């Protein structure tokens, strides 16, 4: 039950390159950065050059909740991604301020995820890692149609990031290390908190 996907085409569209840039920045500055850091901005999002492996599992009408203050459809997919996608950030370190440049890359997800096209727009909400225990047990309902869909227990989900690589470009190293550490932890949270159902990325 596979979904081929025109990555050539997709990796090209800027409406999408942007707007995930924007998604990130918006949610980023919603956090509290520590004192060694400033003007932390995603400068450049870049997809793989390889797509993910996409297995359709259910179609539905988008949940009510996507409807908010047909011709619409909502794919429950398995995403598997061990590809070459990279985020390019930029911050100021802290007598003086040193501008730094980072890359996040080597992002690994193997994931259940809702994809919902409606009224011109696309919503991407991750649900959980396939190897999440909560699946093995009938202890977390991932049928979005669907009583008690992601009821309690939802908060016990395992990280959706399976792995991730952040590299940057005196004893300021104490800070560029552990800067690198902060970002990971942040970025993980940014996904857990703002990209995983009940939350989602929004685009068009």
């Amino acid at each position: 039950m596979s979904v081929e996907i025109d990555w050539d085409n997709i990796r090209g569209d800027l409406s999408v390159n942007q707007g995930v840039k924007d998604f990130l920045n918006s949610r980023l500055q919603e956090f509290e950065l520590p004192s060694y850091v400033n003007n932390l901005k995603v400068t450049n999002f870049d997809l793989g050059t390889m797509p993910p492996n996409v297995i359709l599992k259910q179609m539905d009408d988008p949940l009510d909740e996507f409807y908010s203050y047909n011709t619409d459809v909502q794919l429950l997919v398995e995403l598997d991604y061990k590809g070459d996608m990279s985020i390019e950030l930029s911050a100021d370190l802290v007598f003086m301020i040193l501008p730094v440049k980072l890359r996040i890359s080597d992002i690994g997800m193997h994931c259940l995820c809702l994809l919902a096209y409606l009224k011109k727009q696309l919503f991407i909400s991750f649900l959980c890692d396939v190897s999440d225990p909560l699946l093995e047990n009938d202890k977390l309902q991932v049928d979005p149609s669907g009583p008690n869909f992601m009821g309690k227990r939802a908060l016990e989900r395992i990280s959706l990031i399976r792995n991730i690589k952040i590299h940057t470009e005196g004893s300021v190293l104490r800070s560029v290390g552990k800067l690198e550490e902060f970002l990971v932890d942040l970025f993980r949270n940014l996904i857990r908190k703002e990209a995983a159902w009940p939350s989602w990325i929004d685009l068009d």
